[PDB]
Parts: structure tokens; sequence; C-alpha cells
């Protein structure tokens, strides 16, 4: 029989060699698990494993599905230790009385979910804002001590304990309690993931018997001041509000559960990115030019390398899994770090491109109704370590000849130690000191498409009208910059805020791009910033063309009607049309002649062509005449402030329907009224869960009430940075960005102030 030859799976199904020789303790999968499982991804991507109990699972689609299903996969088992607790060391569990429910990550439906929602404000990006300054605090009061030595373990003396403390100061324990509870903080990750002895179980009982109870007496000292900041505080508040959900046992377990959920896992992340990027020095000295990149940095180090190397499920019934039967009962290892890196979603995968595209969707943080609530406690905090290492200490590099050692276990992984060099005389910080008080805000929540852009420096300030810029963009890289079209615009981070400006340079230079900015007499900050502190040699984060102001390049004419500075967009429409050699006519309006930019330009070329119109002088264009009665092949682009836009419009209703097209600069919204309004569910397919969004709420504010990545420039419906796919239903479309072409497909929607006409709508999310 085939038992006599190979082992079996519980299905009787007969296991392969490279199946039966794995092992998650030792050899390949501790030195890279990713590597160790190319085999499995390649010709078998589920296999049962005899060295350890469970079925693996090694491919990127095929775990996330298993995160999606939380009916059929259960985590019930996600912290199951992998050897069973000792006699001895459940007594000294019993012996400090010791009973934590499940907490978030075992909990089952319908526990789960209420008390998830419940629970995660204080997670999401905008909470985590009062946060910011305290990590920021904690991670420098630990990098100073050993800042002149030249030389230290990274792990031991910052990244080990700094994840602890602001854990701490996340859930809201008193700064005179914090010391004992971190003494009474340890690494479980051998204890519920490895093979530890005997003597390792009963060490962590006592440790976590003592933690029980003193975090016990901490939890009633704070019950009665609940309105104060923190996780815990926030807990107490909910219990009052919902007493059922949100019970005196679920807040002790709470105070345990909230920092071993964030104290090794980040601290493994650190270590592992900081590992990581010494090795590629050169993309660590690009991290040290500018930190623009370090928040899509942190999250190609969370693909490339993260602290979960595999994650667990519980199979409920009997199903299949990519061709292999799996039986109810069996439990899952689902190699978070195999899915990071498969070639089928991933490209070009164990390169490590922190530009990429891409690294948003890694699964270190798992995925759908369990999804790590603190992901962007986590990201910030990796952030910031990040900055102010690469701030002060770019000289730094590893102790070569270094030897890395992981502990054995299936789930968690981090080095021991990092052992770094510097040059401490060469500090840039002794000769500034004014590196410090630089401080870049954190960015988290955005997903890395969004967030992915050129940092252009600033090689000429000219005006060419009063109260109007015209600014000359080059690319540093020296690596040649997109194509784009006319109508084309970026978004420019002026300061604080991005903005959008067209494109009025040349396209046939592909070394720069140039923009005019005027200086709106009101304005909100982004124009004065521009005008006010500004100069050449200052470098800008740019995030590539875009348009919505495309021209169909088949009409017959064009004509372009045009006031202000909305003359950016369409004389570059103008010059494509002469490049074409096609017949044009271009009307320019604008409050003075002083005022009106690339008139000029404008001289030069389509001279022949233009005529000008300035309201200071008295003479004004009267749209009713010019639009009096329309031919068939006439098309009419035009752009500047809504009252033309609005009048034109008027003006050209006459004509077909696609004659005219419009680019705003403003924008109209909005008022928003829920009683108008009506409420509705949205569900994401591809992450398996409902988000219920209110009258009073947008699309977008209830995504990142549930903490699902999402990024938002404008949220006027103007810039076209939140857009999502549209699976299933019809959109109440209120953006200004989608032609009407494009609403009417229904493919699409803007998260900020697109609504539903109807009761859901089905996101691929
Ligand atoms: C980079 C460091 C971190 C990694 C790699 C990580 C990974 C995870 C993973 C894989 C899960 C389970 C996912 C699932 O079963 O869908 C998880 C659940 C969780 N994480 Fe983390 N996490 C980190 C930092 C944190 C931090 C700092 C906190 C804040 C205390 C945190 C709070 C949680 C909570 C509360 C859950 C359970 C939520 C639920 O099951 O609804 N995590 N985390
Ligand atoms: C030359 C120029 C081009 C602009 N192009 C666009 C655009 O293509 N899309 C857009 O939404 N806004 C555009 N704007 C408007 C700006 O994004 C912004 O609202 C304006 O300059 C004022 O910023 P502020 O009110 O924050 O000071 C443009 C403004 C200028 C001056
Ligand atoms: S955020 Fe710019 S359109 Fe929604």
């Amino acid at each position: 029989p085939i038992d006599h030859t190979a082992f079996t799976s519980p299905t009787g199904c007969p296991v392969s060699p490279r199946a039966a020789a794995f092992d998650p303790f030792t050899g390949p999968y501790q030195v890279d698990p990713a590597a160790s499982l190319r085999w499995s991804r390649d010709e078998e991507p589920v296999f049962y494993s005899p060295e350890l109990g469970y079925w693996v699972v090694t491919r990127y689609e095929d775990v996330k599905a298993v995160f999606r299903g939380n009916e059929l996969f259960s985590p019930s088992i996600a912290l199951e230790k992998i050897t069973p607790t000792s006699d001895e060391a459940n007594a000294v569990l019993a012996r400090y009385g010791y009973a934590m429910n499940r907490t978030l990550v075992n909990e089952d439906e319908p526990a789960h979910m209420p008390r998830r929602r419940a629970l995660m404000e204080p997670f999401t990006p905008a909470a985590l804002a009062h946060h910011e300054p305290m990590v920021r605090r904690l991670t420098r009061e630990y990098v100073d001590r050993f800042i002149d030595t030249g030389h230290v373990d990274l792990v031991d003396e910052m990244l080990w304990e700094v994840p602890l403390t602001v854990a701490l100061h996340f859930l809201g324990v008193p700064e005179e309690d914090m010391d004992t509870l971190r003494e009474y903080s340890i690494a479980h990750t051998v204890n519920t993931w490895g093979r530890p002895a005997p003597e390792q179980q009963v060490a962590v009982a006592d440790a976590v018997g003592k933690f029980w109870q003193f975090a016990g007496t901490v939890l009633d000292k704070m019950r009665k001041d609940p309105d104060g900041h923190g996780w815990m505080p926030f807990g107490i508040r909910v219990q009052q509000e919902q007493p059922d959900v949100v019970t005196d046992s679920y807040l002790h377990s709470m105070m345990m559960a909230g920092i071993v959920a964030a104290h090794e896992t980040t601290a493994n992340a650190s270590a592992n990115a900081l590992r990581l990027l010494l090795e590629h020095r050169d993309v660590w000295e690009e991290i040290c030019a500018d930190p623009s990149l370090i928040p899509n940095a942190v999250e190609e180090c969370l693909r490339h390398s993260g602290s979960v190397a595999a994650w667990r499920r519980l199979v409920t019934a009997d199903t299949t899994i990519n061709g292999v039967e799996v039986p109810a009962g069996a439990k899952l290892l689902i190699v978070n770090s195999s899915a990071n890196h498969d070639e089928r979603h991933f490209i070009s995968l164990d390169d490590f491109d922190i530009r990429r595209d891409n690294a948003s969707d890694h699964l270190t943080f798992g995925y759908g109704s369990h999804q790590c609530m603190g992901k962007n406690l986590a990201r910030m905090e990796i952030q910031i370590f990040l900055e102010e290492l690469t701030r002060r200490l770019p000289h730094m590099e590893l102790v070569p000849d270094q030897e890395f050692t992981y502990l054995p276990n299936t789930s968690f992984r981090g080095p021991d130690h990092v052992w770094v060099r510097w040059d401490p005389a060469r500090n840039p910080e002794r000769a500034d000191p004014e590196l410090l008080s630089r401080r870049q805000p954190v960015k988290i929540g955005e997903p890395s498409k969004n967030t992915i852009a050129r940092t252009m420096a600033v090689s000429g300030l000219e005006s060419i009208a009063d109260d109007i810029l015209l600014i000359t963009l080059r690319d540093t890289s020296g690596r040649p910059l997109p194509k784009w079209s006319a109508g084309s615009h970026i978004d420019v981070d002026c300061g604080a805020v991005s903005r959008q400006y067209s494109l009025c340079g040349d396209p046939h230079d592909r070394t720069t791009f140039q923009v005019a900015v005027l200086h709106d007499r009101e304005s909100r900050g982004g124009s004065r910033w521009i005008h006010t502190e500004l100069a050449v040699g200052a470098t800008l984060r740019v995030r590539g063309p875009r348009n919505h102001f495309k021209l169909d390049p088949d009409a017959k004419r064009y004509v372009f009607v045009a006031g202000g500075i909305g003359i950016t967009p369409v004389i570059a429409m103008a010059d494509q049309v002469k490049a074409a050699g096609g017949d044009y006519e271009i009307h320019y309006a604008g409050r003075s002649r002083t005022s009106m930019a690339f008139l000029d330009r404008l001289a030069r070329d389509h001279g022949e062509s233009v005529r000008v119109y300035p309201g200071d002088e008295g003479v004004r264009m009267d749209l009713p005449s010019l639009f009096a009665d329309p031919e068939d092949g006439t098309q009419v682009y035009s752009c500047g402030p809504e009252r033309l836009l609005s009048a034109l419009s008027e003006a050209t209703a006459h004509w077909p329907d696609d004659t005219l097209h419009v680019e705003h600069f403003s924008s109209t919204l909005e008022e928003l009224d829920p009683s108008k309004e009506h409420g509705f569910d949205v569900v994401l397919k591809d992450s398996g869960i409902t988000v219920p969004v209110a009258a009073d709420q947008t699309v977008l504010q209830a995504l990142r009430a549930a903490n699902i990545d999402a990024q938002s420039d404008c949220e006027e419906g103007i810039c076209g940075a939140c857009e999502v796919p549209v699976l299933d239903g019809e959109v109440d479309h209120r953006d200004l960005v989608l032609t009407k072409t494009e609403r009417a497909a229904g493919k699409t929607m803007m998260t900020c102030c697109s609504r539903a006409c109807g009761d859901k709508l089905t996101l691929q999310l």
C-alpha cells in the first residue's frame, strides 16, 4: 500500500516529499520563509504538513480568500499554543485566578463585529493624530542615549522598548503604573507559536499571571476617570453605552490583549525594516535624501519582511482549497510571508522596491473581518522610527559578517539583534542642530497608489502677470517625465495642503513641468504658500499628470473661451491644435490686461487667431452673440471662473449635447443636509464586510471609520483622488471629474461626495 511508502494526509491522500520535509521550526523557513516555499507557490499551493499539524496555504489569492471567508475559516485557533500548556503552568495561571476572554483576535461571530465596530474609533488615523507627539518624544528619548557611541544594538536599546511604551500610552494607562506593566511584558512567540520547554511555559504563566491581576487594579483605578485619552477609557464609556456588548471581563481582557497585539509585532517590523534597508544601502541613502518616501517605504518592508510569517484559521466545514480537499476541523497555516511574495499578484517580488505602487496589498496586517486595528498605529510608529534614524544617523551601517538569529516559531519573525556602527563625530546633528525641529507629518491609511510621487525641484520663478507666478519644476532623478496631453494637471503639495494646477509648459520638453499659479485674493492657504514662502532650490512633492479636460481630436473646429487663470489648460490645447493643423478660435477675457498671463505668448503664437477682451479697458465678451447659432462640427472647451462657465453653459444650451467641455478650478458643493439624503449599506466584496453609511455620512467617512485605506486630497469633488470601482449598484454621481459617459457606465465612483441612489452598492474593496 501507499502508507508503507509515504506519509498520508488526514484525508487518506499521500503526502509529497517537499510537503513532508516542511518544518516551520528549523532550516529554510527560519532563514527566509518566503523563499523556502517558492516551490509551493509554483507546484503545490496547498499541502498537508506532517511535522506540524496543519495544512499549509501558500499563494496570495488563496490566503486572502481564507481571510474573507470568516464563516468557513474561524479565528478560534488564532493564539492557540502549538504545544499545550502543562498542568504546572496552568496551576500557576490559576493561582493568579487569570481568565482572559477571547478578545477580537479569537472571537468568532456574532460577538466579534459589534465589539470591533464599537472599539474601532481610537485606531482611526484621525484619532491617532493626538498620539503623534507622544511617539516622537519616546522615539527620541531612547535614540539620544546611544547617539554618541557609534555602536548600538538597535533592537534591545531602541526597537524592543519603544512600541511597548506607546502601546501603554495608546491604552490610556497612568505613567505611574507603566513601568511595572512593562516589567511583566515578555516575549510570547516561542510559547504561543513554538516548542517551549516546561520551564519556559511556567515562566510565561508567572509573568502573565502577575500582569493579569496588576492590570486588574489599573482598570479599577481608571474606572472612574472614563473621560480621558486612551483606548481603555474609551472602552469604559462604551460599557455604559452598551453594557452587554462590553463587559467587565472584556476590558480586563482588553488590557493584556491590547499590548501583546502591539509590542512584538511592531518591534520585529522595525528591526526587519532596518535590517532590510541597511542591506540595500542605496535605497537607504535615498530615504536619507528626502523622507517623503518613508510612508510607502515602510509598506514595502512590511510586504518584503513582515512581523507575521504566517497566520492561522480553523476550517469549520468540508471545503476544497485550490483543488485540495480540506476537512472540517483542519487547522490552516496561511503563510502571509509567502503571499507577499506570490508572483501572481506582485511583480518582481523578491526585489525591495519602496516606490512599488503595489506595496499596500501585503497581508502582513491580515485582511477582512479581523484586519489589524492598530495597523495605522504601527504604520505611524515605523514611519517616525525610520525618519529619526535616517535624519540623525544616515552614516549608520550594519556591522559586517553579522549573523541574524530568529526565534523558532510558526508566525512571528524579527531578529534578536541588529548591530549598527556609525561615525559619532560626523553626525549632521552636532553641526546643525536644526534637523530635529524638522518633523515630517505622518501619512498613514492611504493606499500606495495614491502616495507615489516624484519630488521635483523648482528651478525658476517668473512673474508673468500681477499675482501670478510661472513655476519651472525640474526632476532631480534625471530620468524623463511622463508624456502629457493638453488639459492635464498635477497635484503639488503646497505646504500642508495639495492643490492642482494645469501645465502650460512645452510638452516636447520632458525634463520639466511648468505651472502658473495665481494668488487667490481669498486663499485658504495653498495659493498663499506658493507666493509667500517658496524660493528657488526648494523641492515639492508632485503627483503625476492626470487629465479630466481631454479634447476629442476628431472634432471639426475648436473655439476656446478663457477667463483669468483658466488660460493655463486651454493654451496647451491651443498648441496641440496648431500642431495638428486645425482651425481653432480662442477668446480670452480677464479683469485686467496687466493681470492676464500669456498674452505675450498668445501674441507670438495664435496671434492671428486670438482675440483679447480685458475688462478694465471696457470690452467684454458677450457669449450670446458668439454662440448665436451652432454648426454641426464645432466643439468648445472652456475654463475659468464659475460665473462665465455657468453663463457660457447657458449660451451654448442651443447646441448639440457633447459640444461643450469645461474644467472647474473651484467646487460647487456642498451642504450635506441628511434630510434630503438617505442612508444605505455599502458592501466590500474583496474585504468581505458591509460598512453602513448614514445620511449625514459620506461613503469616504464610513470607510475611514472602518479604518479602510483611502486617500482624499480635496473632498470637494474636484481632484479625483478618491475614485473607487463599483461592481454593482447605481450611484448618485456628484463629482465634477467624470465625463457624463463615465457616469453612465457606472463602473466607478468618487468616495467623498457621490452616493447611492437606492439601498446598496458593491465596491471592489
Ligand atoms: C507592524 C506591527 C503589527 C503586525 C504585523 C500585526 C498583524 C495583525 C494580524 C495578522 C492580525 C490578525 C488578522 C486577521 O486575523 O484578519 C492582527 C489582529 C489585530 N492587531 Fe495587529 N499587528 C501589528 C500592530 C498592532 C498594534 C500596534 C495594535 C494596537 C494595540 C494591533 C491591534 C490588533 C487588534 C486589536 C487585532 C484584532 C482585530 C480583530 O481581530 O478584529 N495590532 N494584527
Ligand atoms: C494655473 C492654475 C491651474 C489650476 N488648475 C486646476 C485644475 O486643473 N484642477 C483644479 O481642481 N483646480 C485647479 N486650480 C485651482 C487650485 O487647485 C486652487 O483651488 C487655487 O489655486 C487656490 O488655492 P487656495 O484657495 O488653497 O489658495 C488651478 C489654479 C491655477 C492658478
Ligand atoms: S477627494 Fe478629490 S474628489 Fe473626492
